[PDB]
């Protein structure tokens, strides 16, 4: 195949472009994901009462201080209670003689008016509309884990169609649904059907994610495609950036999921352009076209051979690729080779580790931080020396190693942010940014090491089933925060364990670099 891509131009102007118009819809993409941080922010919010509230009332010398002590009761953070409030006004509590016994459970009531909410950071969140709050908190963590499992679901179906159809028809299509389905939450009236909206918006996203790094692999020498696909792999670090800088402008939940979504109508566009692979159409036998593609990517690269591409020299050189057809396979083949059995179990926790702490962490940073924008900001900045000090250090110390080093320090990072007293919000930041950063290097890690570890055989059904460990891990990372009731500790306590189990785990596994 490489022939024919000398004959077109292995790494030139039209891989160049490519990489370039891929990686901005992944950074764009990337921020699809990350919105809940900021579409879905809690505000510190309290119960609707007639004399904080109602201002058509009689005016009174009492300032907003003595009117919240009088009308709502004090909480479990040394503040006021974000569920409750007075049957009647408690003119009692004015006095200094006051103490805090000097109420009962009994004289209060929930919020039978409803909650009012802070705007002084942000305008509306999806949480102040629909009331994700209070006996409805766990609202905010389902509507993230039906988008994940959103992606679940489209990545099972996206094989199947991207192999039946085509790479770029699939990414194309993908990439209507984005621009559809972003637009179309937006505007949505209800939280059912909002969650309903993001699901199908994972959908698309899952076949997004698929067809843009196979288009790329299958375009590219294998000279250029290490680097190839670690571009691919910062862009979404650059996505991170990108959320941060686009939501500190948009404080509103509808302009923001609108502005995220209109990139794809481009995206969308642009797609079209594309070649589809010539590796997928003459092994579809379908030379005729796969020609058609090869001289325009040799037409882009301004490459003169396109002269010697007789139809024939397709058919005599990819055709003998449809010989591995002749022996499909399944995951279950992976635990019959006794060999292979305790390799799979280790290397596909590794994949759930990594999707569980990501998706656990990384959608509340609310929890880790003071500004969420900034911290934002920064586990998009450090994610980028993270993941290329990871490809240094297993280009020089090897593969097991740097995946045990960097899920451990990880998770002893993220058990740290527990450790730390609550007052240095600082260094609970700084440990969390470096937390989520071991865990993205041991992503490109275990990418790598993966597709070693396994007999040529096997080594994508490996893969794929690590892939689909990882997006499980994924679904379940937000439901852990449903703990948080009993401690805000504990889900962090989770978020840490688990990386410090699958990197001692990572100390079993076999060495795959060359000696
Ligand atoms: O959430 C899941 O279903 C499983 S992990 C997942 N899903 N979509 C994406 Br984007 N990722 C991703 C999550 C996290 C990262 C960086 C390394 C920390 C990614 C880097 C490249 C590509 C995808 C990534
Ligand atoms: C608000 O105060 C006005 C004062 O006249 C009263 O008429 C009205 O019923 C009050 N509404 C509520 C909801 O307390």
């Amino acid at each position: 195949f490489s022939e024919l891509l000398d004959l077109v131009g292995g790494l030139g102007r039209f891989q160049v472009l490519q990489t370039m118009a891929l990686m901005v819809s992944i950074m764009w993409l990337c921020t699809q994901s990350m919105l809940e941080n900021f579409s879905a922010a809690v505000p510190s919010h309290r119960c609707w009462a007639p004399l904080l509230d109602n201002s058509t009332a009689v005016s009174t010398s009492l300032s907003p201080e003595a009117l919240l002590a009088i009308s709502i009761p004090p909480g479990p953070n040394q503040r006021p209670h974000q569920c409750r409030r007075f049957r009647q006004p408690q003119w009692q509590l004015l006095d200094p003689n006051a103490t805090a016994t000097s109420w009962s459970e009994a004289d209060t009531e929930p919020c039978v008016d409803g909650w009012v909410y802070d705007r002084s950071i942000f305008t509306s969140t999806i949480v102040a509309k629909w009331n994700l709050v209070c006996d409805s908190h766990a609202l905010k963590p389902m509507a993230q884990s039906i988008y994940l499992a959103g992606i679940l679901v489209g990545a099972a179906a996206c094989g199947p169609a991207s192999d039946r159809f085509g790479r770029r028809l699939v990414l194309t299509w993908s990439y209507l649904q984005m621009a559809v389905m972003g637009t179309a939450a937006a505007f949505a009236p209800a939280f059912p059907v909002y969650c309903l909206f993001r699901f199908l918006l994972a959908f698309a996203v899952a076949g997004v994610m698929m067809n843009t790094g196979t288009l790329l692999m299958e375009w590219t020498a294998a000279r250029a495609r290490p680097l190839v696909m670690t571009l691919n792999s910062l862009g979404f670090s650059f996505g991170h950036g990108l959320t941060a800088a686009v939501a500190y402008g948009v404080r509103d939940w509808t302009l923001l999921q609108l502005v995220v979504s209109v990139p794809f109508f481009l995206c969308f566009l642009y797609s079209w352009w594309l070649p589809e692979s010539a590796r997928w159409l003459i092994i579809k036998g379908k030379p005729d076209q796969a020609l058609q593609e090869l001289r325009k990517v040799a037409r882009i690269n301004g490459h003169k051979e396109a002269k010697n591409l007789t139809i024939e020299v397709l058919m005599s050189s990819v055709k003998e690729e449809v010989a591995s057809a002749k022996e499909p396979r399944s995951v279950l083949d992976l635990f019959c080779v006794p060999g292979l059995r305790f390799r799979t179990c280790i290397s596909t926790l590794c994949w759930f580790a990594f999707g569980f702490t990501f998706f656990g962490l990384a959608l509340d940073l609310q929890a880790l931080g003071s500004n969420i924008f900034l911290l934002q900001m920064f586990i998009g900045v450090v994610d980028i020396p993270a993941k290329m000090g990871a490809l240094l250090l297993l280009s020089h110390l090897g593969r097991r190693p740097t995946l045990a080093a960097s899920l451990l320090l990880a998770g002893l990072c993220i058990l740290a942010n527990t450790l730390v007293p609550h007052e240095m919000g600082a260094l609970r930041s700084a440990l969390a940014v470096l937390g989520l950063g071991g865990v993205g290097a041991a992503f490109t890690c275990i990418t790598i090491y993966s597709s070693e570890l396994f007999p040529t055989v096997l080594r994508m059904t490996a893969v794929g089933l690590g892939q689909m460990a990882a997006r499980g891990g994924a679904i379940l990372g937000p439901l852990v925060r449903l703990l948080g009731v009993h401690g805000p500790w504990l889900p962090l306590l989770v978020y840490g364990t688990v990386p410090v189990l699958s990197g001692l785990a990572a100390l079993l596994l076999p060495e795959t670099q060359s000696l």
